[PDB]
């Protein structure tokens, strides 16, 4: 029983959140939006609900709360924190979970570049693209050693095309160049070296070829 105002009911649920009573904090957040469905605290309450699930092991419930929040209140002032919260949930310490996280932070940085979470989103994007780039690069070397030059090139094009800012770009060009030579696409090979020549003037791969 708690027939109070909207201001206190929110401040009460917000207190159970700090003390980590996520089970009771969520129960109070539901009373709030049932008893004051049109209040701004109800819209904010839906965010706090997802945050509570994330702090528990129920990450699937958090992703549902976020998507419902995004379709109901697409123009909410705290939409930026919603996207950032989705990234943390998808983020965990493989390409699937890692790429879905990158796409989450990516949508946030280009929709709300001035968000108080943008810098942290960017910082996490960098760590993820480095992990993905290093993975695709590892497969590129694998298929190179096995004479699978087409399969290898596909990995190199991905790095060149999708992870243009990572450090793996240089070696991906040298791989792509050598790859185009083996399968006799000489125009694409020359074009690739033309890119390596301009973007990396003093690259070891200009004087040497790829080093398996």
């Amino acid at each position: 029983t708690q027939d109070w105002s909207v201001e206190k009911l929110y401040a009460e649920a917000q207190d159970e959140l700090n003390s980590s009573n996520y089970t009771r904090a969520v129960k109070l957040y539901e009373i709030l939006e049932s008893r004051f469905p049109t209040s701004r605290h109800a819209r904010q309450s839906q965010l706090d609900t997802a945050y509570a699930y994330y702090k528990d092991d129920e990450k699937d419930k958090a992703l549902a709360a976020i998507e419902r929040f995004r379709r109901l209140h697409p123009q909410h002032p705290n939409m930026d924190y919603a996207l950032y919260l989705r990234g943390l949930v998808l983020f965990n310490e493989d390409p699937k979970a890692n790429r879905e996280a990158y796409q989450a932070f990516a949508e946030l940085v280009q929709r709300f570049p001035n968000s108080k979470y943008a810098a942290d989103a960017t910082a996490r994007m960098v760590k993820l693209v480095d992990a993905l780039g290093g993975n695709e690069m590892s497969v590129a070397r694998y298929y190179m050693k096995r004479g699978a030059y087409i399969a290898a090139a596909n990995r190199a094009k991905k790095i060149i095309g999708s992870y243009q800012n990572t450090r793996y770009v240089e070696e991906s060009l040298a791989i792509l160049e050598l790859a185009y030579k083996k399968l006799d696409k000489p125009q694409l090979a020359a074009d690739t070296r033309r890119v390596l020549e301009t973007n990396f003037p003093k690259s070891p791969f200009l004087t040497h070829a790829w080093q398996p």
